């Protein structure tokens, strides 16, 4: 549990120090793994992959139940639409001063905040915290990022693929809506 | 062998508590390690790897010979359709009350009962055990799930993928009518 | 090294007392192993992976130099034709009484003989032997086998799949011919 | 982290102990280890997945700092378009006399020079050494190597597959000239 991420962490330290990289960046990457996986490491593909899909759903439901809680976007949503879009979320967490997405370049995946800051710059800047989520306008349109979004304080974000996107919008066509009328 | 599932439940049990499930949940998950995998793990998509197809192929066939045996789907089914329906199978474990299949939602696989009951709800309940199959239309006709299948007891289940449902249905087309009658 | 085989074998033997196989079947699958890995086990496709190209390649000529001298296929050909033959080729090991290839099924791979014999059954009976290879009609007619092959004796075969066949001719278009000569 | 160079190296020497590969040869696969991965082995993939886009994309335009100074290829490039080339990039280091590029071949991937001379012979000799680039042409054209290169020196070289090359060119159409005039 504890010694996997010890030791995974060790294997960081080396590969570092084997590139020779900056202190202080060696100090920026020991942050994110503390944040990120707080002491302890799980193959957790692995370990869901032991499960079936009942279990799995159940166990994406109870992890992300504050999130859920948080999202308008489920505000009276089916339950099934909720779970079909959890099971495809992938969890990420983003530094101060990151770079989420980058206005003009070719968007592959949305986010959803589950907790923290990100300013919208595209025109002067906006401010997004939990429950709201960003960069589904290219999902839909398939065009460019229609701005850049830079991580203001440590987020807690998950994730969703063009092609997830549009794998759980065919299932539920008519919850489109929901992303366009925000990007609209 | 019995080392290996110890040590794998040893990190389940560390993940469920990393992510503070309830008690009651993690009885849950217990008890589907002991009756899906009783007490020993082996990486058996690792040790058939090793193997060769005619090996593969006699393993499978053991295996399932209670399954096969119980289904009136190879009543006088040729052999080799036997086999190439085995080899593609993958075994999965459900619980009590259990949705293995959510009415309404897009089907990607179908289900072959060696042990246990299942509850049909679309209407009235049905009951369907050993032997028998369901989750076969949407697979036919491409359509969504005709009805949900809640677990009633534990089920020992071989689904199998609509991808492979066509491949086997590719290499022997007239046992595409047995599925047919059956949802007819 | 000799470790590696003893310990996945010790799995191998759990697995196969797991699932009640009986003796006389243990007694083939040990059989095999022998035959196959001959007491030592490497992870081959991982230490490939650390090589390049160029060392690969010398790795494959060098391994397979005596079936490549018993092969007519490579009578006088290019030496890259060669290479481009033997990096997409797959080891297997069959022992006798083994169903290599079953008529009337569909055929995804052809086999070029290392070492043993096999039976074609289609009519009478037909051997081939080191040097030979068989099921590549299907694969450019795109048709059924047009036989049974049943190992004789221990075989010692590497087969190419069909998308490799095709992605070898496509960039030796002319050594098509060859292949089709001895089908037609 | 050297224990993991060691006995990867020891499983090496008892696969070509097992294969009886000449003496010569296990000196030259010898000698591509210790320039390859210089005494240390880290699992990179596995360690750059459990980072983010940001951390990763950091990583890269670091560790490539040196040979995004050699290349003219970036010489005024827009920085989006350094990470975007950088992070599809694979590191390869190749032997004196090694064929890079064969002559005649389907090319499926273009080479980037860190350090290294090759020459490129189609017709009289040619050399090319840090920050140039070759093979790209068939990558334009879809045709066949214009010419073969055989590795001078010890060659420490960054590929791109012709599927990463056009998915960059998707992005960054215009860049697609500056490969242009060099081949043109
Ligand atoms: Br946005
Ligand atoms: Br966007
Ligand atoms: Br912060
Ligand atoms: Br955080
Ligand atoms: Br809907
Ligand atoms: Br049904
Ligand atoms: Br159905
Ligand atoms: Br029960
Ligand atoms: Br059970
Ligand atoms: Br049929
Ligand atoms: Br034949
Ligand atoms: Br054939
Ligand atoms: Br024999
Ligand atoms: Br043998
Ligand atoms: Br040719
Ligand atoms: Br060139
Ligand atoms: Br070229
Ligand atoms: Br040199
Ligand atoms: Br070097
Ligand atoms: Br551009």
């Amino acid at each position: 549990s504890r010694r996997q991420y010890q030791e995974k962490y060790k294997q960081v330290e080396q590969y570092m120090s084997f590139h020779k990289l900056p202190a202080d960046f060696r100090q920026k990457i020991h942050d994110y793994y503390e944040h990120r996986y707080q002491g302890k490491m799980f193959d957790e593909d692995s370990i869901l992959g032991e499960l079936n899909g009942p279990l799995r759903e159940e166990i994406v439901n109870f992890n992300c139940r504050k999130l859920v809680a948080s999202m308008p976007l489920f505000a009276n949503a089916d339950p099934n639409f909720v779970t079909a879009m959890l099971t495809k979320l992938k969890f990420e967490v983003f530094q101060p001063g990151d770079y989420i997405i980058r206005e003009g370049t070719i968007g592959k995946k949305m986010y959803f905040i589950q907790h923290g800051v990100v300013s919208v710059l595209t025109n002067k800047e906006m401010k997004l915290s939990d429950g709201s989520y960003f960069g589904e306008i290219c999902l839909l349109t398939r065009g460019r990022r229609t701005a850049s979004v830079r991580a203001d304080t440590y987020c807690r974000l998950y994730s969703l693929s063009v092609d997830n996107f549009n794998e759980v919008l065919e299932e539920y066509p008519m919850m489109r809506r929901a992303f366009e009328t925000v990007a609209i």
